[PDB]
Parts: C-alpha cells; structure tokens; sequence
C-alpha cells in the first residue's frame, strides 16, 4: 500500500477528538512527518474537493491553506482507507506546542508574547486570505519550531470556509467562544476569530485563560494575575469586547501600540529559544 510503504511510522504522539497522531519519515527523503488518523465514523464536518470526492472538511481547508510557506502546518499528502482517512503533515523537529511551552515557562515575557503574538496574526491572516477559518485558535494548537522561532497553526478539524453571513454551529474549544456563541449560539467569524486571539494573548501574559465559566465569559470582566503592561491590558480588553463591533480588526492589532517593533523569529529564538 502506498501509505506503509511511502511512510515510516513511529511513536504515537497524541489522541483525542483529532484521532490518532503519529511521528513518521518519508521513507525517500527522510522528512520527518506527522501522520494523523481519523476514523470516519467519527467524523461530523464532510467536505468536497473540487472533483467528486468527498473528503473531511479540515483536507479542504488544509489545501486551501497549505499552498506557499506560512505560519500554517503543510498538509503533504492524504490516503483513504475503508473506515479512516491518514493525513501526511509537516513535522518541525525540534518542536513543542505553547502549551507545553506554558507549563514550562510560566507567563511569558511581553518580548516573547509580542514576537508570538505577531506570528499568530500573520498565519490567521493568511488562512481569512485563503478562505478558511480556523475556529479553534488557543495555546495547544500552536507549534513551536524551537530552532527557527517560528510558530505554526495546526488542526483544522473543527474549521470552516470563511463566509460574511452567521454561524450556527460550533464545535471549537468553549473557554476560547465568544460570549455572542454562548447567549446566542450566533457569531460572525473574524470577530469570534479576535475574540479567541483575546483569550490566547491573555493566556501567554499570564500564563493561564482569563475565563473558565459560561458566566464569566458573558460578563466579560478581565482581570489580571500577573504584572501586565497598561498598553498589553488595552489591547486585551480591546479584542475581548463584549460587543463583537467593538473587537478590533486585524488590522487595528497589528497597529496597536504594544505590537510595535516586533523581533524576528530567529532572534526570538536565539534570545528566548536556545
Ligand atoms: F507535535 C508534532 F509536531 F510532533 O506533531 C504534529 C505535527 C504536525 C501536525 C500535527 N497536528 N496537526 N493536527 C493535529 C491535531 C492534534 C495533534 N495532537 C498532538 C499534539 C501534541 C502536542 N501539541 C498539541 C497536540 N497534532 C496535530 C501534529
């Protein structure tokens, strides 16, 4: 079979609503990859490949997404099989995820949080770019390539195309949805996108989420654990307005004062990394 013979299967790396993640080798070249299976029974979201065959939702986004280089995990190659589909993706070695990170570290310093921070924008700006919404951006899927500093968003599993009309359905991390999704189950999908950017930048400055229940998301009070910037504060609280035209656009972000004089991510990691 061309998935067993092209790929060379090591130890298990994770499991969970994703299914069943692997580390591997192209057995040609010797690229490390990872290889992800999911059982179709077990998936919800279906999607279709600009031929007639039907597909997981997320082998669409990933395609839509995974042209050129980015700040977003390449999917290589997919295989079928009678009740999974196997998905090849990039493998960046050394690596580890910023929640591991997190546990590790602690809250990061604002240096470190702002070089981070910028390259989350710039993937999720070129997944909006590319038609695609992530729809669950938090501290677990995002890798580190701990040699080059740079940060890379997996896990489209719970994705959609990027439309302007309103979503209904849901299936992301809760303690990352918007307060709009728990009152309403009703969001629009780059404001529900900043809102999470909201909880993430929280997460990295203090080194947990702001918000574990559905009533202290609604009520939308943040409070800080940890000594915060007053410019760092403003841009939290900015992207995690209660009303989702009061959340800043990309845009805005990325001019914020605190996002000013970002590093390089080589220098990120020599600094912070090595
Ligand atoms: F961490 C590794 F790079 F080694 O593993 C990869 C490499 C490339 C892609 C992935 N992906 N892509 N979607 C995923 C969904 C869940 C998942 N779970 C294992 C990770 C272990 C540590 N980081 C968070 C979850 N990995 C995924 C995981």
């Amino acid at each position: 079979e061309p998935l067993e013979s092209q790929y060379q299967v090591g130890p298990l790396l994770g499991s969970g609503g994703f299914g069943s993640v692997y580390s591997g080798i192209r057995v040609s070249d010797n690229l490390p990859v990872a290889i992800k299976h999911v059982e179709k029974d077990r998936i919800s979201d279906w999607g279709e490949l600009p031929n007639g065959t039907r597909v997981p939702m997320e082998v669409v986004l990933l395609k839509k997404v995974s042209s050129g280089f980015s700040g977003v995990i390449r999917l290589l190659d997919w295989f079928e099989r009678p009740d999974s589909f196997v998905l090849i993706l990039e493998r960046p070695e050394p690596v580890q995820d910023l929640f591991d990170f997190i546990t590790e570290r602690g809250a990061l310093q604002e240096e470190l949080a702002r070089s981070f921070f910028w390259q989350v924008l710039e993937a999720v700006r070129h997944c909006h770019n590319c038609g695609v919404l992530h729809r669950d951006i938090k501290d677990e899927n995002i890798l580190i390539d701990l040699n080059r500093g740079e940060l890379k968003l997996i896990d489209f599993g719970s994705g959609a195309l990027l439309k302007d009309t309103v979503y209904t359905d849901f299936d992301g991390t809760r303690v990352y949805s918007p307060p709009e999704w728990i009152r309403y189950h009703r969001y629009h999908g780059r404001s529900a996108a900043v809102w999470s950017l909201g909880i993430l930048l929280y997460d990295m400055v203090c080194g947990d989420i702001p918000f574990e229940h559905d009533e202290e998301i609604i009520r939308g009070q943040v409070f800080f654990r940890q000594r915060v910037s007053s410019e760092c504060q403003h841009l939290i609280r900015w992207c995690l307005a209660l009303r989702p035209s009061d959340r800043p656009t990309f845009e805005e972000i990325q001019n914020h004062p605190w996002m000013q004089d970002v590093l390089l991510p080589q220098e990120t990691a020599e600094i912070h990394l090595h």
